[PDB]
């Protein structure tokens, strides 16, 4: 990641960053509405979520998105060096394994993630801010799965 990205995606993130939560519902709410055969591998006190709303009800899944929004602020912040990073991307891939999935579904988890930034950038959400964010969560990706490999 090149130094006028880089700008850019901490530029775009500060906004993100002041309400994770509420940003993160968004992710998850856009990928269960793309792919709702997602909805079953979160499993909490020995039940499946029926609809996705049921999801937004859980606070064991709702503590999973700050998770999720944790690790993409720690790439973030490591944005001009990632490999700073690679141990624990290598880590989180081998934590998907496992508990039982693949990442075969990684492009609609990535287009989930750039929905939440479009819609909550407007129009500051660039070409160049878009291309930025698709070549770190690309970077991101590729890391977690030599972990699971
Ligand atoms: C490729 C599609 C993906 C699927 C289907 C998926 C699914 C899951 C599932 C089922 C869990 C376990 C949930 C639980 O039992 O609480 C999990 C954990 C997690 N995922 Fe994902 N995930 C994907 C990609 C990603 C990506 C791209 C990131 C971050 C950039 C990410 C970050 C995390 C984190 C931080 C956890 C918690 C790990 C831990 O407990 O140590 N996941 N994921």
């Amino acid at each position: 990641m090149e130094r006028p990205e880089s700008e850019l995606i901490r530029q775009s993130w500060r906004v993100v960053s002041r309400s994770p939560l509420e940003h993160g519902t968004v992710l998850f709410a856009r990928l269960f509405a793309l792919e709702p055969s997602l909805l079953p591998l979160f499993q909490y006190n020995g039940r499946q979520f029926s609809s996705p709303e049921d999801s937004l009800s859980s606070p064991e899944f709702l503590d999973h998105i700050r998770k999720v929004m944790l690790v993409i602020d720690a790439a973030v912040t490591n944005v001009e060096d990632l490999s700073s990073l690679e141990e624990y991307l290598t880590s989180l891939g081998r934590k998907h394994r496992a508990v039982g999935v693949r990442l075969s579904s990684w492009s609609t988890v990535g287009e989930s993630l750039l929905y939440m930034l479009e819609k909550s950038l407007g129009p500051d959400f660039t070409p160049a801010t878009r291309t930025a964010w698709s070549r770190l969560y690309g970077a991101v990706v590729q890391a977690m799965s030599r972990g699971w490999d």
